[PDB]
């Protein structure tokens, strides 16, 4: 059947007349990942407004746009018109029609991605406003969405995953709770009916340390000390031996004046393995590489591989030049979007789990996983995010998880 539990059917309800909690202007969903929460939110949320107002516009933000069809508006889409909704797309526009029993609103789309943000949610009036993912948004932009709500009887929706407590939207809103007057319903997996006791404990498995604490149990910890406290030498290193591999990827950071580093990933039975590392500090060198004499070195890098297993070289984004040298010399490249706080979760994710494995003769990644650690000052301010040094293998590996075995 794949039934509601108690907690996905207050989101359904919670806005109705014959609800207690009503008159409440909002809710805010936060806790696990996987508790069916999303689905329900976002579609109690179009319901709601189908039911209560006729031609009026509706805000939905997610981290970008993208993100927000992705994780939001596609699922909703199919679930919409299983229940006797029509909708019509305006792709580039961005907006929805939607229509049920003569009525009709329409559902603008938007992105909080940074400071800016603000600034393309000024002219529009609005009877309501949806953020997915809000714990991820800058407060400038969600300051100014929810000042765009001004319609009488306009109420705001937060879903979202915890961060650190001293977040904006933990200390600003879910602990003013009764003073803006909101609805809060946390959620674990356990809200989520459709999931087994063996399902959940896999679940379980994929994280640990503070981000077990945050996905799995719904707390909004601080990031504190080691970032890969998972990652572990009697576990994730293996001996330097030839191993028959099906396919290969090279990930790239790039430094002239920090160091550049490439990573030969290969795929064995599941696995994918880094099989040696490159590591060019300029720095302690005394001597910059151009990035000819870093397409020279990859090229020696890759020379014992059979050109038909090589799928290509992920590379940081910012190495515009370099990728434009590879293209032109006929190497196929990725770009990495280099989404930081999602690739680091990612990394975690793939040591816990054993997606990746180490060869022995990756040193430097080595050292650099005893010392990578989060920016004590900066999550005591609210925002989470690593010490940039000694992280060149590092953000590297992410670059190679986070584009070929999530994403
Ligand atoms: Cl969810
Ligand atoms: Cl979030």
């Amino acid at each position: 059947f794949q039934p509601f539990s108690k907690k996905q059917l207050k989101v359904l309800t919670w806005w109705r007349k014959a609800s207690p909690v009503s008159d409440k202007d909002g809710i805010i969903c936060d806790g696990s990942i996987r508790a069916g929460k999303t689905i329900v939110m976002s579609f109690s949320y179009v319901m709601w407004a189908m039911d209560t107002f006729n031609e009026q516009n509706f805000g939905m933000a997610g981290k970008t746009i993208g993100a927000l069809r992705r994780n939001v508006i596609t699922p909703l889409k199919r679930m919409l018109k299983s229940r006797g909704y029509r909708v019509k797309d305006h792709r580039a526009d961005n907006y929805l029609t939607i229509t049920f029993k003569g009525k009709t609103n329409y559902f603008y789309l938007f992105g909080g991605k940074d400071e800016s943000s603000q600034d393309l949610i000024q002219g529009i009036t609005l009877a309501g406003m949806f953020f997915d993912e809000v714990a991820l948004m800058p407060e400038s932009f969600v300051n100014q969405a929810t000042a765009r709500c001004s319609v009488d009887g306009a109420k705001l929706w937060f879903n979202c995953n915890p961060a650190g407590p001293y977040h904006w939207f933990k200390v600003e809103y879910l602990d003013k709770l009764d003073e803006k007057n909101l609805l809060h319903l946390h959620f674990t997996m356990d809200d989520n009916l459709s999931l087994s006791k063996q399902v959940k404990e896999r679940y379980q498995r994929m994280y640990k340390g503070v981000f077990y604490q945050r996905y799995i149990l719904g707390l909004w910890v601080l990031a504190e000390g080691i970032i890969y406290d998972m990652f572990d030498q009697d576990e994730h290193v293996v001996p330097t031996v030839p191993r028959p591999y099906e396919k290969y990827y090279v990930s790239c950071d790039y430094g002239t004046q920090n160091p550049t580093t490439f990573g030969l990933w290969g795929l064995y039975n599941g696995v994918w393995y880094k099989v040696k590392e490159y590591h060019y500090d300029g720095r302690k060198e005394n001597k910059q590489k151009t990035d000819q004499e870093y397409y020279e070195d990859l090229m020696k890098f890759i020379e014992d591989i059979e050109k038909h297993k090589f799928k290509g070289v992920i590379v940081d984004p910012s190495a515009a030049s370099f990728i434009a040298l590879l293209r032109q010399k006929g190497i196929k490249v990725i770009k990495a979007k280099n989404d930081v706080l999602d690739g680091i979760r990612n990394v975690a994710t793939a040591l816990n789990k054993k997606m990746i494995l180490y060869n022995d003769c990756c040193k430097e990644t080595f050292r650099e996983y005893s010392s990578y650690v989060w920016d004590e000052k900066a999550a005591e301010r609210g925002e989470d995010k690593p010490v940039k040094q000694n992280d060149h293998q590092l953000d590297a590996d992410r670059y190679f998880v986070n584009t070929i075995l999530f994403g």
